[PDB]
Protein backbone atom coordinates (compact mmCIF):
# COMPACT_ATOMS: atom_id res chain seq x y z
CA UNK A 1 0.00 0.00 0.00
CA UNK A 2 2.14 2.89 -1.23
CA UNK A 3 1.28 5.63 -0.75
CA UNK A 4 -0.99 4.75 2.18
CA UNK A 5 -4.48 5.80 1.27
CA UNK A 6 -7.26 5.50 3.87
CA UNK A 7 -10.63 4.50 2.44
CA UNK A 8 -13.91 3.54 4.08
CA UNK A 9 -14.64 -0.18 3.71
CA UNK A 10 -18.33 0.58 3.12
CA UNK A 11 -17.49 2.09 -0.26
CA UNK A 12 -16.05 -1.27 -1.35
CA UNK A 13 -18.80 -3.74 -0.37
CA UNK A 14 -21.22 -5.67 -2.61
CA UNK A 15 -24.88 -4.81 -2.03
CA UNK A 16 -26.71 -7.49 -0.06
CA UNK A 17 -29.69 -9.36 -1.51
CA UNK A 18 -32.78 -8.66 0.67
CA UNK A 19 -33.98 -12.27 0.91
CA UNK A 20 -30.41 -13.41 1.57
CA UNK A 21 -29.97 -10.82 4.29
CA UNK A 22 -33.25 -11.91 5.88
CA UNK A 23 -31.92 -15.48 6.02
CA UNK A 24 -28.55 -14.26 7.36
CA UNK A 25 -30.12 -12.17 10.11
CA UNK A 26 -32.29 -15.08 11.19
CA UNK A 27 -29.29 -17.42 11.33
CA UNK A 28 -27.25 -14.84 13.28
CA UNK A 29 -30.05 -14.56 15.83
CA UNK A 30 -30.36 -18.37 16.11
CA UNK A 31 -26.60 -18.79 16.50
CA UNK A 32 -26.10 -16.53 19.55
CA UNK A 33 -23.70 -18.51 21.78
CA UNK A 34 -25.66 -17.78 24.97
CA UNK A 35 -28.72 -19.61 23.60
CA UNK A 36 -29.49 -23.26 22.88
CA UNK A 37 -28.46 -23.33 19.22
CA UNK A 38 -30.31 -25.38 16.51
CA UNK A 39 -27.25 -26.10 14.37
CA UNK A 40 -29.00 -27.69 11.37
CA UNK A 41 -31.31 -24.68 10.91
CA UNK A 42 -28.38 -22.27 11.34
CA UNK A 43 -26.26 -24.01 8.68
CA UNK A 44 -29.27 -24.23 6.35
CA UNK A 45 -30.04 -20.51 6.60
CA UNK A 46 -26.39 -19.47 6.13
CA UNK A 47 -26.17 -21.80 3.11
CA UNK A 48 -29.30 -20.39 1.46
CA UNK A 49 -27.91 -16.88 1.96
CA UNK A 50 -24.51 -17.89 0.53
CA UNK A 51 -26.20 -19.27 -2.62
CA UNK A 52 -27.55 -15.74 -3.22
CA UNK A 53 -24.12 -14.16 -2.73
CA UNK A 54 -24.32 -12.86 0.85
CA UNK A 55 -20.70 -12.27 1.95
CA UNK A 56 -21.40 -11.97 5.71
CA UNK A 57 -23.08 -15.41 5.56
CA UNK A 58 -19.99 -16.74 3.74
CA UNK A 59 -17.87 -15.39 6.56
CA UNK A 60 -19.96 -16.85 9.43
CA UNK A 61 -20.50 -20.20 7.76
CA UNK A 62 -16.79 -20.47 7.02
CA UNK A 63 -16.13 -19.87 10.70
CA UNK A 64 -18.48 -22.71 11.61
CA UNK A 65 -16.67 -25.04 9.18
CA UNK A 66 -13.29 -24.01 10.59
CA UNK A 67 -14.32 -25.08 14.08
CA UNK A 68 -17.03 -27.66 13.42
CA UNK A 69 -19.81 -28.08 15.99
CA UNK A 70 -14.59 -29.37 10.99
CA UNK A 71 -14.30 -28.89 7.22
CA UNK A 72 -11.17 -26.96 6.30
CA UNK A 73 -11.77 -27.02 2.55
CA UNK A 74 -15.35 -25.75 2.75
CA UNK A 75 -14.10 -22.76 4.76
CA UNK A 76 -11.34 -22.11 2.23
CA UNK A 77 -13.86 -22.33 -0.61
CA UNK A 78 -16.08 -19.76 1.06
CA UNK A 79 -13.18 -17.36 1.59
CA UNK A 80 -12.34 -17.81 -2.09
CA UNK A 81 -15.96 -16.92 -2.99
CA UNK A 82 -15.65 -13.73 -0.93
CA UNK A 83 -12.33 -12.90 -2.63
CA UNK A 84 -14.03 -13.55 -6.01
CA UNK A 85 -16.50 -10.82 -5.06
CA UNK A 86 -13.62 -8.51 -4.01
CA UNK A 87 -14.95 -8.48 -0.41
CA UNK A 88 -12.23 -6.84 1.74
CA UNK A 89 -12.97 -9.19 4.66
CA UNK A 90 -12.34 -12.15 2.37
CA UNK A 91 -8.71 -11.18 1.89
CA UNK A 92 -8.36 -10.65 5.64
CA UNK A 93 -9.90 -14.08 6.36
CA UNK A 94 -7.61 -15.84 3.91
CA UNK A 95 -4.60 -14.13 5.55
CA UNK A 96 -5.79 -15.08 9.04
CA UNK A 97 -6.16 -18.68 7.91
CA UNK A 98 -3.34 -19.70 5.58
CA UNK A 99 -0.97 -16.77 6.01
CA UNK A 100 -0.39 -13.29 4.69
CA UNK A 101 2.62 -13.92 2.48
CA UNK A 102 0.67 -16.38 0.29
CA UNK A 103 -1.43 -13.43 -0.91
CA UNK A 104 1.12 -12.48 -3.52
CA UNK A 105 0.40 -15.83 -5.29
CA UNK A 106 -3.37 -15.19 -5.47
CA UNK A 107 -4.41 -13.38 -8.71
CA UNK A 108 -7.11 -11.37 -6.95
CA UNK A 109 -4.61 -9.41 -4.86
CA UNK A 110 -2.71 -7.98 -7.85
CA UNK A 111 0.69 -8.75 -6.31
CA UNK A 112 -0.24 -7.56 -2.82
CA UNK A 113 -0.15 -9.60 0.38
CA UNK A 114 -3.66 -10.53 1.59
CA UNK A 115 -3.57 -7.96 4.40
CA UNK A 116 -2.24 -5.23 2.14
CA UNK A 117 -5.12 -5.87 -0.29
CA UNK A 118 -7.72 -5.91 2.49
CA UNK A 119 -6.32 -2.66 3.96
CA UNK A 120 -6.22 -1.08 0.49
CA UNK A 121 -9.99 -1.64 0.46
CA UNK A 122 -10.54 -0.15 3.93
CA UNK A 123 -10.90 -3.42 5.95
CA UNK A 124 -10.57 -2.39 9.62
CA UNK A 125 -9.06 -5.68 10.95
CA UNK A 126 -6.29 -5.62 8.32
CA UNK A 127 -5.65 -1.91 8.93
CA UNK A 128 -5.38 -2.60 12.67
CA UNK A 129 -2.97 -5.54 12.27
CA UNK A 130 -0.69 -3.76 9.78
CA UNK A 131 -0.77 -0.60 11.91
CA UNK A 132 0.37 -2.69 14.84
CA UNK A 133 3.26 -4.12 12.83
CA UNK A 134 4.35 -0.64 11.69
CA UNK A 135 4.31 0.80 15.20
CA UNK A 136 5.96 -1.99 17.13
CA UNK A 137 8.10 -3.92 14.64
CA UNK A 138 9.07 -1.40 11.93
CA UNK A 139 9.34 1.57 14.32
CA UNK A 140 7.19 3.67 12.01
CA UNK A 141 4.91 5.11 14.69
CA UNK A 142 3.28 7.87 12.66
CA UNK A 143 2.40 5.63 9.70
CA UNK A 144 1.11 2.83 11.95
CA UNK A 145 -1.00 5.38 13.79
CA UNK A 146 -2.47 6.48 10.41
CA UNK A 147 -3.45 2.86 9.66
CA UNK A 148 -4.92 2.38 13.14
CA UNK A 149 -6.87 5.65 13.11
CA UNK A 150 -8.25 4.75 9.68
CA UNK A 151 -9.71 1.62 11.28
CA UNK A 152 -10.81 3.40 14.48
CA UNK A 153 -12.57 6.09 12.44
CA UNK A 154 -14.80 3.37 11.01
CA UNK A 155 -15.93 2.41 14.52
CA UNK A 156 -13.66 -0.62 14.93
CA UNK A 157 -13.28 -1.18 18.69
CA UNK A 158 -10.00 -3.16 18.70
CA UNK A 159 -8.37 -0.25 16.86
CA UNK A 160 -9.46 2.07 19.67
CA UNK A 161 -7.92 -0.39 22.12
CA UNK A 162 -4.63 -0.24 20.14
CA UNK A 163 -4.68 3.58 20.25
CA UNK A 164 -5.27 3.45 24.00
CA UNK A 165 -2.28 1.14 24.49
CA UNK A 166 -0.08 3.35 22.33
CA UNK A 167 -0.88 6.55 24.22
CA UNK A 168 -0.54 4.79 27.56
CA UNK A 169 2.71 2.88 27.00
CA UNK A 170 4.54 4.88 24.33
CA UNK A 171 3.39 8.52 24.48
CA UNK A 172 2.43 8.55 28.16
CA UNK A 173 -0.59 10.75 27.47
CA UNK A 174 -2.89 9.29 30.09
CA UNK A 175 -6.09 11.31 29.59
CA UNK A 176 -5.88 10.60 25.83
CA UNK A 177 -5.28 6.91 26.49
CA UNK A 178 -8.20 6.80 28.94
CA UNK A 179 -10.46 8.43 26.37
CA UNK A 180 -9.57 5.66 23.94
CA UNK A 181 -9.99 2.83 26.50
CA UNK A 182 -13.45 4.18 27.38
CA UNK A 183 -14.38 4.46 23.69
CA UNK A 184 -13.31 0.87 22.96
CA UNK A 185 -15.14 -0.41 26.05
CA UNK A 186 -18.32 1.46 25.06
CA UNK A 187 -18.08 -0.26 21.68
CA UNK A 188 -17.84 -3.66 23.38
CA UNK A 189 -14.11 -4.27 23.65
CA UNK A 190 -13.35 -6.75 26.46
CA UNK A 191 -9.64 -5.90 26.82
CA UNK A 192 -10.48 -2.20 27.17
CA UNK A 193 -13.29 -2.73 29.68
CA UNK A 194 -11.01 -4.99 31.71
CA UNK A 195 -8.27 -2.37 31.85
CA UNK A 196 -10.73 0.38 32.80
CA UNK A 197 -12.08 -1.74 35.66
CA UNK A 198 -8.69 -1.30 37.36
CA UNK A 199 -7.96 2.36 36.70
CA UNK A 200 -9.94 3.89 39.59
CA UNK A 201 -9.39 0.99 42.02
CA UNK A 202 -7.53 2.15 45.15
CA UNK A 203 -5.78 -1.22 45.35
CA UNK A 204 -4.24 -0.77 41.88
CA UNK A 205 -0.59 0.33 41.64
CA UNK A 206 -0.01 3.80 40.13
CA UNK A 207 0.85 2.47 36.65
CA UNK A 208 -2.40 0.40 36.50
CA UNK A 209 -4.26 3.64 37.29
CA UNK A 210 -2.18 5.61 34.75
CA UNK A 211 -1.54 7.78 37.85
CA UNK A 212 -5.19 8.84 38.14
CA UNK A 213 -6.45 9.27 41.71
CA UNK A 214 -8.62 6.34 42.88
CA UNK A 215 -12.43 6.89 42.74
CA UNK A 216 -14.96 4.59 44.46
CA UNK A 217 -17.89 5.54 42.19
CA UNK A 218 -15.94 5.05 38.99
CA UNK A 219 -14.43 1.77 40.21
CA UNK A 220 -17.89 0.36 40.90
CA UNK A 221 -19.11 1.63 37.53
CA UNK A 222 -16.33 0.17 35.37
CA UNK A 223 -16.17 -3.05 37.38
CA UNK A 224 -19.89 -3.42 36.64
CA UNK A 225 -19.43 -2.63 32.94
CA UNK A 226 -16.73 -5.25 32.69
CA UNK A 227 -18.83 -7.77 34.61
CA UNK A 228 -21.71 -7.41 32.16
CA UNK A 229 -19.59 -7.35 29.01
CA UNK A 230 -17.51 -10.37 30.03
CA UNK A 231 -20.64 -12.53 30.22
CA UNK A 232 -22.20 -11.08 27.06
CA UNK A 233 -19.82 -9.80 24.32
CA UNK A 234 -22.73 -8.25 22.38
CA UNK A 235 -23.41 -5.49 24.92
CA UNK A 236 -22.72 -1.86 24.02
CA UNK A 237 -22.65 1.19 26.26
CA UNK A 238 -23.67 4.17 24.08
CA UNK A 239 -24.14 6.55 27.00
CA UNK A 240 -21.08 5.64 29.05
CA UNK A 241 -18.75 8.43 28.02
CA UNK A 242 -21.16 11.33 28.21
CA UNK A 243 -22.95 10.11 31.34
CA UNK A 244 -19.65 9.74 33.21
CA UNK A 245 -16.93 12.18 32.07
CA UNK A 246 -13.35 11.50 33.16
CA UNK A 247 -12.02 13.29 36.20
CA UNK A 248 -9.01 15.55 35.64
CA UNK A 249 -5.65 13.79 35.74
CA UNK A 250 -3.62 14.88 38.83
CA UNK A 251 -0.69 16.10 36.71
CA UNK A 252 -1.79 15.84 33.07
CA UNK A 253 -5.27 17.34 33.36
CA UNK A 254 -7.43 16.49 30.33
CA UNK A 255 -4.54 16.26 27.82
CA UNK A 256 -0.84 15.77 28.64
CA UNK A 257 -0.02 18.18 25.80
CA UNK A 258 -2.34 20.81 27.28
CA UNK A 259 -2.33 20.17 31.08
CA UNK A 260 -4.41 23.32 31.65
AU1 LIG B 1 -13.78 -1.52 -4.19
AU1 LIG C 1 -16.11 -13.57 12.30
AU1 LIG D 1 7.79 5.97 27.08
AU1 LIG E 1 -14.94 0.01 44.07
AU1 LIG F 1 -23.96 5.27 33.62
AU1 LIG G 1 -20.26 8.69 37.12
Amino acid sequence: LRPFICVNEKDHLPSLDPQADAWYREAVALAKPDTLRPWDRIVDLYSKAVERGHWKAMHNLASLYRTGWKDTQKALDLYQKMIDLKVPQGFYDMAAMIGNRAGVKNPATDGLTFLDKAASLGNPPALTELGRLYIYVAGQDELGLKYTNCAAGQGYAPANYELAMYYRLVAHNYPKAAGYYLLAASQGNDDAAFFMSGVFDKTSPDVDRMWYAPDEKLHKLYDGIYDQLAADPDLRFPNLIKDHPLPPHPTQGYDADRPD
